[PDB]
């Protein structure tokens, strides 16, 4: 390929679309690899020409891992999205918000990159439920949390598999590419959390990277495509 | 010491005002450290009986490095405070809330741990900015970050002693430590992040660290000081 994006698993699924529409209109190649950090760090090192994020912190501490070609300062947000609840195919318990998962007999799982994977997910339960500014809400939702999962593959897992589990707090982009694994519900107005999709450019960047970056950056078109999946300008 | 508490640097000044109150009262010694986990994590591993924390997240990460005395399923939230803007002494630009972030000359200091520091304030300004539901404010904040600091010294450090810095987004309690350093200025509801104090008790605990547990915890004797410094239940 002309050109290499490397970063998380999920938003792969639109820029894989903006990629293949980007070579129907013009000759260069673009190849998006994606998924845990760990799995293609080293092959970003080699060849990577920008590198995409899930949210500014994840995308700040994946950079870092690779300061010598690209900047933490040169991060640029492109899209965002709100964070939603995936609750079981059919919703069986009639979760209709955060404040429902505050029940007893409510199993969830939150992303939680715990110090060791770079995951977009961290601290997005504490920040929505904190909106509630009541400390014995905080303790009714921390206690009701079965798993902190490391990445998505993992949060996934845990979801499909466990049947005690009837929620977990992830992306509406997510769910979107997902019908068939579960519903979503909204988070409240007042306790919903949004964050970006960004890139950065490698320093002395090729004439095809630069493109594919205008491209995917201020297009219209790569817009619509991103807009299929809840994210939003 | 009887009962060895081990956490980030800023809760300890509440900690160590309950620590001293917990003592008048009875014969028990209660030593508080604090300061970055590289400091003293070491030393938690030989004696420590409690993990306090300054955020979910964080409380996590470090935890999840002892956890064969300590469960992450354990961390309790006792009490919650909001992020503040840090604005130097007088507020020379004015700054009335995150709005006024997004101005041209304005220079930030934000905390991001980056994956390589396990701080309280990753993630804190991109949820609060993201409630903006706007990817240009989102651009045009991002665009004044001048340093993203991996823990509180190096934040403190930064804006002390930069003159282009206008502003540092940390916590409530720490501003009100610290009032000879700046003035605080409030995020505007719509916009305001709010994290957690929190606690884990090790497994097998002595009496001693459970009498200092529960009195933390649920005194309010407690509460009055840690409201001295913005925290709240």
């Amino acid at each position: 390929a002309d050109v290499n994006l490397y970063g998380p698993g999920g938003p792969h699924v639109p820029l894989i679309k903006v990629a293949e529409s980007f070579e129907k209109s013009q000759s260069k190649r673009v190849n998006i690899t994606f998924g845990p950090q760990a799995t293609w760090n080293d092959k970003a090192k080699k060849n990577a020409d920008i590198l995409f994020g899930a949210s500014e912190h994840s995308a700040l501490a994946i950079a870092e891992g690779h300061s010598e070609r690209f900047s933490k300062f040169n991060i640029h947000p492109v899209f965002m999205r709100e964070a939603i609840i995936l609750v079981k195919k059919g919703n069986p318990k009639n979760i209709k918000g955060m404040a429902d998962l505050l029940k007893p007999g409510i199993g969830i799982v939150v992303n939680d990159g715990a110090g060791v994977s770079n995951t977009s997910g961290t601290a997005v339960w504490e920040d929505s439920v904190g909106r509630m500014k009541n400390v014995e809400k905080l303790q009714a939702f921390r206690s009701n949390i079965h798993v902190f999962a490391p990445n998505s593959g993992s949060a996934r897992k845990a979801f499909v598999d466990g049947e005690d589990i009837d929620a977990w707090i992830t992306w509406v982009d997510w769910a979107i590419a997902n019908p068939t694994i579960g519903d979503m519900v909204r988070m409240e107005d007042e306790y919903r959390i949004y964050r970006d999709f960004n890139v950065v450019l490698a320093k002395n960047p090729s004439s095809e990277a630069i493109d594919f970056f205008d491209y995917l950056t201020k297009s219209k078109d790569a817009e619509a495509i991103f807009q299929h999946y809840g994210w939003f300008k």
